[PDB]
């Protein structure tokens, strides 16, 4: 996007090295006699010269003519094309050069040339855009090396006189030099002895190649993940250097830029296929077991602390390990970065609120409602980097009133056929009441709960119903907020029995063992085994779970009583999003 | 929204907050399968057949406690008819501030989504303003954001108001009561005890930070309502409204506005330099006054626009180097109102000088003051080319003076080749032995005309200052016929950087019109000298009225833009 300017003087010789693909302006008022207003322009075979005036060639050198000298090739020798303007006789030499840095710009997983829209110079957000993707190494401390790198190829055309007198840097902006790694190829093999040129402590490295047609392949790959100071850009260059005088410094002629965006942390949701389970009491192991077979899941042996995401790239896509303080060739940990544990946070199907699509959901984590001296929050650092990933927005949800204070503890998402095709699961403590009463209704009003303490007996503690209350006024204001965000609907909500009993610090925690807190494999589920009255032979309890969730097609076993489930990534790719 | 379920077994209370959506669920309850409204309530429906969602509306704050009442009627032939009563109350609650930028505090009525900032010429958001600094300066700059609260005068004794700034921007706001701080840098959370009735609560708002790096600009504060009808159980939130806030940039302002006030620190030896810089305060009116790098900008909020001072009322900013050759003040420009392929920047775009590609030698401005000045979105940086000089300033080779023709400004780039014109013009026409350099080595015009030393040192400058034209050129979307080239002469001395061989015209005083330019002590032809013959007939025709110098800092404060920051999209 650089023109020059080849200011012509008609009392000596200028000569000049011009770019193909610049737009080169031969300015004529600058050493022009005085008198006279017909110059004209005679050219060369190797020359176009489309003049035109303002907005042989007898033209009126009127202050404003404007003259182009688009040419064509690549010289083989310097001054292959003359240029001369009459005065009525200024001369002109001229040596051409074809100087290119292509990486994969249009996002194809090719080499394709730097003459896409836009070239190189912005990363533009969505479908239609420019600008490559990096990987950050997903490692801790030759073609199995550079399978996860991007290649910068540097073609160069120039005559065989041309670099005695000239010569090229490649540099990386000094603010952001500890985020980019090049190595090097040399030709002898496309992996043969790659050192290092540029990284976090040699920002600019003086290239030598040899004149004539040259293309030499770069490699390059990050250094960190997204976050607060580091938007997620990285601009590398390359200028080409005059150095005619040994005794002058430097002056600069040509000047090259790529675009680097660095691939972000992506989350996978409850309604995506199985992949793998990384699994860490021995009838819950036998169940487990039994559950993966029925889901024909690869299952290993050796735990909420982790979530096994992904990152993708054009060319690979590599799952990744984040934990706050399996391995194989692939994984690899984010060191970037009760209420702040990893239990806070769940990523949401795909969802379209208010218009605007979200097509790979939304992150979901929880803290208080009114900041105050015993109020737990999560950790601010955590917060802006999954504010900084903007693939995935976050959500704030109500979670304080609880003494582990995670959010698994009241919502899960479940895979559905019909409607959305995601159904939101919400602990109800209302619901397990209305069970109860018409269980009561029905002859049974001294039941065994817990085989512990009768039916009667929970029907008829008003400190546990007084209590029930507030922790139902708090799933309802998360009801709301998630109805909001996530433009749900009443159909989409369906309510788990979960009854709770505020009793320590006057914080909640359940009564029976949880049913929200799942484990869903695919289309078959595993939930905690939920001790409730036995009544005429099944359980009431273990009953409303299975009416509301069979008649969709979802199984549900339920294991007596931390395992991690990988799941395939995102078919939508995040670079067509526009956040 | 607000989903009330009623039971059929005991009756059911709920209080509402007017403007809101509330619709209740009566499908989840009904035994089997299958309204009477009081005067102050509205019942609708839009598709126990299930999802048949109704909703109620309110007319007015309530009166009492549980005044308006709702009774739904589950009539049956095989169940007898059930009846759920639903005793409503509502109160008015509202949280106001100037929303629609025009100045008043536009009491809304439930009209604008106070909840989002939003650039744009008409839209919705708050100013605030920063505090580079109660009994004054409160009724004037500190916002003014208002709590109006219709409830009954027994309704506050079982709930309760409180308000909170997010712990993460709390550093950076102050809200003061009117008769005093309620929320800051150490207290998140307030409990306000508003009384029955009606009551305007009056809250000033002020902020501590500029944008920056980290702050991105955005302060919410938020109300809340809890539910302390019990003693034993903690309290539940009902209710919670949010008005945002968007901290002021810092704007500079370029050469074309005219002057308003010009400052000085001329101490003694001055002598005539203060005579002539006063003889243009006469001319070019401006108020002079009299007794290092500072340099002046402002503030704008729709209820004052503040002038300030960046150093390194009118207060002072300090948010940069927490320093080279390059981190001076003199290394910052300010392009006027400009357009660039479609996209306009109608107050400007800020200029300062950087090397090409980094190396051992490469001075940088401290990133602190790039970011900082990049935070701002108001003026986008551009980084142009001022390493091969050994003070490094751009404004040793470039400044823009007001046009009235054409674009409108004209840029005034040093040019080396043309001074080589002028002697060699000169000589071409006799007289080609005159002096230069009368002030105070007085080699004559044919000596520096047969140099062969110096022409070296000044085509490799008029190499760099080509490379700068041309960025220019993209970036602010110029022409050909909006840069003049003023004569100048360069030499290249040790650690082979560039100084000015007789003494620079570019660093020019500009008070509106009027132009303070310094000497080129130089040749002297005909009786008036030459290089004082070139710069007047190229600027003179615009109108300009020309005054040399003998040339000292002399800050000039410049009147604030007319358009509004607010309005621009970025």
């Amino acid at each position: 996007a650089q023109g020059t300017l080849i200011r012509v003087t008609p009392e000596q010789p200028t000569h000049a090295v011009c770019v193909l693909g610049t737009l080169t302006q031969l300015d004529i008022c600058s050493s022009a006699p005085e008198d006279c207003t017909s110059f004209s322009i005679n050219a060369s075979p190797g020359v176009v010269v489309d003049i035109a005036h303002g907005p042989s060639s007898t033209w009126p050198l009127d202050p404003g003519v404007e003259v182009t000298l688009t040419m064509k090739v690549a010289s083989g020798s310097t001054g292959d094309q003359k240029v001369q303007i009459s005065y009525y006789k200024a001369l002109l030499y001229l040596t051409g050069v074809e100087i290119s840095l292509c990486a994969d710009i249009t996002r194809t997983g090719k080499v394709k040339p730097t003459r896409a829209v836009k070239d190189q110079r912005t990363w533009t957000w969505g479908p239609c855009g420019q600008g490559a993707i990096l990987l950050v190494n997903c490692d801790r401390d030759d073609s199995e090396d550079l399978q996860d790198m991007s290649l910068m190829t540097l073609s160069t055309k120039t005559p065989k006189d041309f670099f005695t007198n000239h010569t090229l840097v490649l540099h990386v902006a000094r603010s952001e030099m500890d985020k980019v790694r090049v190595f090097q190829a040399t030709r002898g093999k496309l992996s043969s002895k790659c050192s290092v040129v540029l990284g976090p402590k040699w920002p600019s490295h003086y290239l030598m190649v040899p004149g004539g047609k040259h293309n030499m392949d770069f490699y390059v790959e990050a250094l960190a993940f997204p976050d607060t100071d580091f938007p997620g850009l990285i601009t590398l260059t390359i200028s080409l250097l005059d150095t005619s005088n040994l005794e002058l410094p430097e002056a600069v002629v040509f000047q090259d830029s790529v675009v680097f965006r660095v691939a972000p942390w992506i989350m996978t949701p409850n309604t995506q296929p199985p992949q793998e389970v990384y699994a860490c009491n021995e009838d819950f192991l036998k169940s487990v077991t039994t559950l993966a077979m029925k889901a024909k899941c690869k299952l290993t042996i050796c735990q909420d602390e982790m979530e096994i995401g992904y990152i993708q790239a054009p060319h690979k896509t590599l799952p990744v390990v984040f934990d706050s303080p399996v391995m194989g060739p692939d994984f690899g940990y984010v060191t970037r970065g009760g209420l702040d544990s990893f239990g806070n946070l769940e990523v949401s199907p795909p969802v379209t609120v208010r218009g605007k699509e979200y097509p790979l959901g939304r992150i979901l984590f929880g803290d208080s409602c009114y900041p105050s001296n015993d109020s737990r929050q999560m950790h601010q650092a955590l917060q802006d980097f999954l504010s900084a990933q903007q693939v995935q927005a976050p959500v704030k949800l109500y979670s304080d009133w609880l003494s582990v204070g995670h959010v698994d503890e009241f919502l899960s998402f479940v895979p559905a056929p019909d409607r959305k095709g995601f159904r939101l699961l919400l602990a109800s403590p209302r619901s397990c009441y209305k069970l109860f009463q018409e269980q009561q209704n029905e002859g049974h009003g001294e039941a065994l709960l817990f085989e512990q303490q009768k039916i009667k007996n929970i029907l008829s503690n008003k400190t546990l119903r007084e209590h029930n209350s507030f922790v139902e006024r708090c799933i309802d204001w998360n009801r709301e907020l998630l109805k909001r965000e996530l433009g749900l609907a009443e159909s989409d909500i369906i309510d788990i029995p979960q009854l709770f009993k505020l009793k320590e610090f006057s914080k909640a925690e359940a009564f029976f063992p949880n049913m929200v807190n799942m484990l869903v494999l695919g289309k078959h589920l595993g939930i905690p085994k939920p001790f409730g009255p036995v009544i005429n032979g099944r359980c009431c309890l273990e009953e409303k779970v299975c009416s509301l969730l069979e008649p969709l097609g979802l199984q549900c076993t339920f294991i007596n009583d931390g395992t991690n489930v990988r799941r395939k990534p995102f078919s939508f790719k995040w670079w067509n999003m526009v956040p």
